Parts: structure tokens; sequence; C-alpha cells
């Protein structure tokens, strides 16, 4: 019943690390307390270990049995296919990591004889044999965070030829099953705004809304070998094909409900019991182990009306009150539950009566007024983290950044605005590569897109107002300013005093650099500009631009 079991042998790291963020003058010019940022390393991974290692101890009741027994019908309604291996090889990231069989992701993403030879071999293997554990490397994430230090996430993941079969026996399940069985619950399906349309929608159809948000402790690690099989036992219900549901048994009992973790030196490292971090169905199966786990869980504990929203491992349930002292009991009656099923949490609940308070996925929904006048609602965050992030990724590239994915996903922010849109356009234009296409992650999936297409995918996903959004809240303003001080940032008059700039030498390019610098930084002039629909929104592919990450996974998209 223990999540891990270990040989004793350390978790190693595939090429140096760095931990401190370097003095730079281009990080600089974005924060000064260099010393602030740091980065997570392998010299942190045992002190991870410790922490993740503990035994699980799940008890289930009717409660639990009820809701399980409607999921399973609702996931009768969902049919799905085998994806063919063209098919998963196009969703396999350009710098996944490579296999040990003599072949990269580009390999892969190439449809090249090796890597394809090998994929069928394991294909046919895990088709003839549904017993014998698959082998998983173990390593530690290098994350970066600003202090006030956290101890490296740890990533378990099989080998490249898997990861291909994983996506031909479930990548359309995790298309379609998350929403058949939580239907508007399921939060992967929804983009920013429609993140905030589904939390506004949830709290005005109470009378009296009561919120909160509910923290696992290690959330992977509580994930039990019989909550893995229950999630078999779940994807089974959909009508698919014989030989997917021989590879899915396979899969789960081979890879999923655990095995053995090796380092990168190739040595024994432990043995897993519990969720891998770095398979295809850690999002969807979080996401469904968590749902049961807390609808049941909201029953057992005499939640009212609860209207949940569910993504991976973070959820958030809003209800009608029943007045602050049941509220509290209600929660904590819900903890009691939720530990029962083998999910104790980190940080007790709280019931939360202002909406803008509530964090969903680090984020929350706030107010600010749009160019009318009118009352705009938009999603947001603190800004530490992702501004934090850029200087990093500004001075050190990486393959895959995080910032073009903050700059997307909260587009109508005021820090993006004024300081990440300011200080990487700058950067773009000096290096002069606007046009060059970047891999980003959003929702811990893999995208590529071009600075120079920013106007055009903001307004697709948040709309004209997100280029004229003005009078945050006092709660957003403070918050803003705060993080800027405490990483040694300039303040939001200083980068409003540089946007000037930034946006005249973007007009001064003309083309699409233009539409940026008149778009984007309308809120730096005095004078404000006409700003109309633009027509490349509508010859933008975004619907499902969301869903299709399906969570994370190692999956890709153009």
């Amino acid at each position: 019943s223990m999540s891990y079991s270990w040989t004793g042998a350390l978790i190693t790291p595939c090429s140096p690390e760095e931990e401190k963020l370097p003095i730079n003058p281009l990080s600089n010019s974005l924060l000064r307390y260099h010393n602030k940022v740091y980065c997570t390393t392998s010299k942190s991974a045992s002190l991870r270990a410790k922490k993740v290692t503990f035994d699980r101890m799940q008890v289930l009741d009717a409660y639990y049995d009820s809701v399980l027994k409607d999921i399973k019908l609702a996931a009768s309604k969902v049919s799905a296919r085998l994806l063919t291996l063209e098919e998963a090889c196009q969703l396999t990231p350009p710098h996944s990591a490579r296999s040990k069989y003599g072949f990269g992701a580009k390999e892969v993403r190439s449809l090249s004889g090796r890597a394809v030879n090998h994929i069928k071999s394991v294909w046919k293997d895990l088709l003839e044999d549904s017993q014998t554990p698959i082998p998983t490397t173990i390593m530690a994430k290098n994350e970066v965070f600003c202090v006030d230090k956290k101890a490296a996430r740890l990533i378990v993941y099989p080998d490249l030829g898997v990861r291909v079969c994983e996506k031909m026996a479930l990548y359309d399940v995790t298309q379609k099953l998350p929403q058949a069985v939580m239907g508007a619950s399921y939060g992967f399906q929804y983009s920013p705004a429609q993140r905030v349309e589904f939390l506004l929608k949830a709290w005005a159809e109470k009378k009296d809304p009561m919120g909160f948000s509910y923290d696992t402790r290690c959330f992977d690690s509580t994930v039990t070998e019989r909550d893995i099989r229950t999630e078999e036992s779940i994807y089974q219900a959909c009508s698919l094909p014989e030989e997917a549901r021989t590879a899915i048994h396979s899969l789960t009992e081979r890879l999923y409900v655990g095995g053995p973790m090796f380092n990168s030196k190739g040595q024994s490292c432990g043995y897993r019991r519990c969720r891998a971090s770095g398979v295809l169905t850690t999002s969807m199966g979080n996401t469904i182990t968590c749902y049961v786990k807390a609808l049941a869980a909201c029953k057992a504990a005499g939640i009212v009306a609860p209207t949940m929203l569910v993504c991976g491992d973070d959820l958030v349930v809003i209800s009608e009150s029943q007045g602050t002292e049941e509220d509290e009991r209600n929660l904590r009656a819900f903890t009691e539950a939720m530990t029962r099923y083998s999910a104790p949490p980190g940080d007790p609940p709280r019931p939360e009566y202002d909406l803008e308070l509530i964090t969903s996925c680090s984020s929350n929904v706030s107010v600010a007024l749009g160019p009318q006048g009118r009352r705009r609602y938009y999603l947001t965050r603190d800004p530490t983290t992702p501004i934090a992030r850029a200087a990093w990724e500004t001075v050190r590239h990486s393959p895959v950044n995080s910032w073009l994915g903050n700059i997307i996903q909260y587009a109508p922010t005021i820090w993006v605005r004024m300081v990440l849109m300011t200080h990487f356009f700058s950067i773009l234009m000096a290096q002069d590569t606007l046009d060059q296409n970047l891999n980003f992650e959003m929702y811990g999936s893999v995208y590529s897109v071009s600075p120079l297409d920013l106007p055009a995918i903001i307004e697709r996903l948040h709309g004209l107002d997100a280029f004229s959004l003005h009078t945050y809240t006092p709660h957003e303003l403070t918050r803003v300013a705060s993080a800027l001080r405490k990483l040694g940032a300039p303040p939001l008059r200083a980068w409003k005093s540089r946007a000037r700039a930034v946006r005249a030498s973007l007009i001064s390019r003309g083309g699409r650099a233009a539409v940026c610098g008149r778009y984007l930084f309308n809120w730096a002039v005095k004078t404000k500009l006409k700003l109309t629909p633009l027509p490349e929104a509508r010859l933008l592919d975004l619907s499902s631009w969301f869903t299709v990450g399906a969570g994370g996974g190692d999956i890709y998209h153009s």
C-alpha cells in the first residue's frame, strides 16, 4: 500500500543543472532581485521522494459506489477508435524525450523506418503480453520559482516507443470520455473566457453561494492500484474495438498501475504503485478519479447543490451556503470523506464568499471595464511565477517556453499587457525574430505559434475587449504591484513609459508588426485608436484548442 519503494539509487540529472538566475542585462531590465529566482534541480530530488512516499489507506462506501455506478453508465455513451500510427506520431512534440532504441521525436514525427518498425513491435508485444511490467525513467523536473525553496517535482515516464502506443490505444478516449461522464464540470475543455463564464454562472445560480478549492496532498501519490484499475473499468465501459480493449488492459496492468523505475544512469531506482506523472492518462485519470471521490464526498458531507470544476487534481466546488458554521462543518466532513477515499488534504479547505478570491488552477475571475464603460470579466492569477519564469527564459532559451503561453492565456490582464508584452516585443524586435514560430506549453500541453499572430489569436479567444480593458480592481492592482516590488521589477508606470517606445517601433515596421503595435499597445497612448475586428481572426481554427490538449501528456498541436 506504499506509493513507492526505493533501492537507494539516486535520482540523477541528464546534464548539469543551473539553480540560480544568471546576472544578465536583458533579464535585469525585467527584474533586479535575481537571487530570489531559482530553478529546482536533482539536488532536492531525495527530499521530494520522501514527501511523496507514504502508505495509502483507502476505504470506500455506498456514496462512492453510487457515483461510480453513474459514471460507468455515462461512459457507455462513448464510442472511440484506435488512432492510426501516423496520427499518433503527429501528436508527438518535436522535443519529446528520445528513445533508447535509436531514434528521437524527429524520427517519430517524420515516420522514419527505424521509429515505425520499433513502435510496431511494441504494439504487438502489448497485445500478446498483459503482465510484464514496463520500465520507466524517473527524473527531477527543472522548474523556476520565486523564493518565499520548493523541492523538485518528480516525473516518471515510459520509453518514447510506448508513449506512441498509448496514443494509438487511448488518445481518442481522452477526447471524449471526460466530457461524457462529467459534462460541464470537465475543466480542460474551456478556454480562459469560457472558464470565467462557467464560474460566474455557477456562482450566480446559487441563492447564497459558497465556494472552496480542495488541495490534495501529492495527488498522484494518493492514487491507488485499485483506483487505476477502476479507471480502466471506466475506459472499458466505452464502446471500443477489441484490439484497443486488449491494449488498454495491457497498458493498465504493465504501466499505469505501477512498475519499475530507473534513473538516467540505468540503475534500478525503485518501484511505483501509484499514478505515473508522465503517461498519456495522467490528466484524464486524475480528473475522473478526483471527480468520483469529490462527488461522493460532497454527498457524504451534505454539500448542497454542488457545482464542480475539475482539472486533473485541481478541484473547485461552488454550492449553496448553509451558514458560516454549517459550511465549516460540512467542509470538515468533506475532507474526512476525501481522506477515507485516499485523498487527504495538503492545506485544509476553507469556505470563501467572494468569487474573486477563489482560486482554480492557480487562477481566479476578476473584473474591469470595457471601452464602453461596461463591466467585463476575465481570468487572471498572481504574476510572480510567470514573471520569474519569463526572466529565466529571456536569458536561457527553452525549446518549450511558458511566457508565450502566459501571454495567450492571460492576454486581458494588466500584467501581461503592461509587462510581458512590452518586454518580449522589445526583445523580439531587437533579435529581429518577431515572425519566428515558438513552442510553448499551456494546460500542460505543447503548442506552436508566431507572436506576430497574437492579436488575431487574442481577439478570437478573448474578444476585442482584451485590447481595451481598464480600471482593474484594487485586489488585482495591489497584487501585481506587490509582485513587481518583490521581484525588484520596475513599477507599472515605468512599463507604460517603455511601452510607448515599443509601440512606436512596432508601428514603424508596418505589416503584421504594426498591427501588433496598434492593438496590443493601444493602452499605452492617451489618444486611443479605433480597433476593429481582425479578418484573420475568423480564419483561426480554434474551438477545441484546449480539449485536444486533454490536460498534458506529451501532446503537440500545429
